């Protein structure tokens, strides 16, 4: 069936993000700094590439850490701002850490595109392929 | 009365924003550049200072206007999100316009402070004075 394929890939995805692996991909360095992501395994179009991983949170919660985050202007703007259903969050994704969904570079024409994706409730942030993407490429997201 | 008060006080903000004169302060040029701006009068605590002016949006044109200006990574982070009874906007202050509310520095110990202004069913965000500030003072804001 073809909402039984669709139940199939939600349950798929539902275990990625739990996890949170993170595979088919690594860190493009220069300088020793890590500053982009690069795709080490072919994605086809709609596969789940990995979640913009942060911490989420409500608009309450939301100015407190802006206000902070005021404070250091060297600072970048992680901050991502959504609606889901009636309810309105923030993916905080500021603080340094090992995730690679927050090191991926923003391009208009990019491979990868924003997506929610509902576990029982809660909306995450993920990043599927907007098309067929090579191993080899530079992972680039657009929304 | 004191509820009387309050209700003057409400019109004289009204018209305050709706006319946008923005008196009572200067840029603080440095280099031929804004670079800030400074009361050139006094303001009493709890008292109007500026309006942070820009286009108001709810979510959907804000996530289009974000994408767009991921294209210019000279671009600052001029987009205030914020909730408004059951609903949610931000203030888009990223156009270079002659309006000083946007050029006003931030700071952890400031002197003016956020606050909504509803004037029939639109919500402003507008900066009061957090203090008593003296003129030639240097406007510095905190949420
Ligand atoms: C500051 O650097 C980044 C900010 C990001 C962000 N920041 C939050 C979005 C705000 C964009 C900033 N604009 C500039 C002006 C108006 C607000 N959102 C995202 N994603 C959103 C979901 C998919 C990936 N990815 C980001 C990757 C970033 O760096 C990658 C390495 N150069
Ligand atoms: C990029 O420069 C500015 C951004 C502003 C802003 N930007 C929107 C708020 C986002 C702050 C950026 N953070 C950094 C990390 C997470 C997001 N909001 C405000 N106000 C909000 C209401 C009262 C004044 N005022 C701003 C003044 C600014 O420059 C003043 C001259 N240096």
């Amino acid at each position: 069936s073809k909402a039984e394929l669709q139940s199939e890939e939600r349950k798929r995805i539902d275990e990625l993000i739990e996890s949170g692996k993170e595979e088919g991909m690594k860190i493009d360095l220069i300088d020793g700094k890590g500053r982009g992501v690069i795709a080490t395994k072919q994605f086809s179009r709609g596969d789940f590439v990995v979640e913009y991983h942060g911490d989420l949170i409500e608009i309450t919660d939301a100015k407190k850490r802006e206000a902070l985050y005021a404070q250091d202007p060297s600072t970048g703007c992680y901050m991502y701002y959504f609606q889901y259903l009636s309810k309105t969050y923030c993916v905080d994704a500021t603080r340094e850490t090992n995730r690679l969904g927050r090191l991926i570079n923003h391009s208009k024409s990019g491979n990868c595109q924003t997506k929610l994706h509902d576990i029982d409730g809660v909306p995450h942030l993920i990043l599927i392929a907007s098309r067929d993407i090579a191993a080899g490429e530079e992972l680039l997201y657009d929304y």
